[PDB]
């Protein structure tokens, strides 16, 4: 039941290791659908030169589909689990929620 | 009227100077629509590894949708004609 905003709770190691496996045009039709908390977490973890790549596809597009950003984001979700399989995900340090059956 | 097969037609220099503009999802899809002898065109006027940069997306896309690659080679001709508005074509 993951959905594009628990990319929050994982480590800076893990966004890393899912960002390589990203094109730059997916990467960024995601981010126009993310929060801008989500958004910081995500330059955070790229070179400085990547992020100005990033930046410059962003100006570059402009107006875009609902439908495609929400498969952009489907397609991202899919490398975080073929990538936990090969065990390389983890949980972040207060990534966990408590809860009540 | 201009089609994406005209582009056969602009000589190396301006080939450049369109190359510059585009991005390299647009340039992938927009060739997966041209004829063998414009992808060879377009290729002698890339570097050795922005082709190579542009292998990579090729083969991380897959399958396209047509109305997508109609759609990367219409902004392409949206370049060349303010290019050519401006002088510089």
């Amino acid at each position: 039941m993951f959905v594009f905003e628990d990319i929050l709770k994982l480590d800076d190691r893990s966004i890393q290791l899912v960002l390589r496996e990203v094109d730059t045009r997916d990467l960024a039709l995601a981010l126009k659908g993310a929060s801008d908390e989500l958004k910081e977490k995500i330059f955070k973890n790229m070179s400085k030169r990547a992020a100005a790549l990033l930046k410059d596809e962003l100006e570059y597009m402009g107006p875009v589909r609902l439908k495609d950003v929400e498969e952009a984001q489907q397609k991202i979700i899919n490398i975080i689990r073929r990538l936990e399989e090969a065990g390389e995900i983890v949980i972040a340090r207060g990534g966990g929620e408590e809860l009540i059956m």
